[PDB]
DNA sequence: CGTACGTGCGTTTAAGCGGTGCTAGAGCTGTCTACGACCAATTGAGCGGCCTCGGCACCGGGATTGTGAAAAAAAAAAGCTGCA
C-alpha cells in the first residue's frame, strides 16, 4: 500500500524482548527504571553480564522512538520507562 | 532477596637483596665576642581597697509559633473476578 507503508517490521532483538517482557512483567505502577528492569534481567542465564546494561540502553532509546514504550520523566537516570504500546496504532507511522 | 565480598587459581610485577660508587651534609673542633646573668639604685605600673550607677536578671503581659486532634480527601493498596 503505497512507498515507505505497510513496512516490514523486524522483530526485535533478545534484550529489546527482554526489555518489553520485564517491564510488562513486573509493570503495574507510574514507570520502570533502566536500573529496576537491569536488577532481574541478570537473573536470565543467556544474559552478557559485562555488555547487558549497555544493550538494554540501547533496546530502550530504540523502543521510546518506536512509540512502542514511552517515559514519565525519562532523562539520563531513573528515566522510567511504561509501554505506550497499548493506545496507538500497533502498525507503525512516520 | 540481591549481590558484595571471600576464595582460589594463573599471570604479572616490582620488592628485596647484595653490591658498588659518589659525595651531601652530619657533626666535630677550636676560636672569639655578642649577649645574657647578676647587681644596685631608681621609680612608676599594677596591686588591693573602695565607691557608683547602669547592665542585666527577673517579672508580667501580649504577640507569635508550632503541635496534635479530628474530619475529609487523595492515593496506594489489596482482594476479587472471569477470560484467554
Ligand atoms: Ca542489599
Ligand atoms: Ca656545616
Ligand atoms: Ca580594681
Amino acid at each position: 500500500k503505497k512507498r515507505k507503508n505497510s513496512k516490514k517490521k523486524n522483530q526485535p532483538g533478545k534484550y529489546s524482548q527482554l526489555v518489553v517482557e520485564t517491564i510488562r512483567r513486573l509493570g503495574e505502577r507510574n514507570g520502570s527504571s533502566l536500573a529496576k528492569i537491569y536488577t532481574e534481567a541478570k537473573k536470565v542465564p543467556w544474559f552478557d553480564q559485562q555488555n547487558g546494561r549497555t544493550y538494554l540502553k540501547y533496546s530502550i532509546k530504540a523502543l521510546v522512538q518506536n512509540d512502542t514504550l514511552l517515559q514519565v520523566k525519562g532523562t539520563g537516570a531513573n528515566g522510567s520507562f511504561k509501554l505506550n504500546r497499548k493506545k496507538l496504532e500497533g502498525g507503525g507511522e512516520r
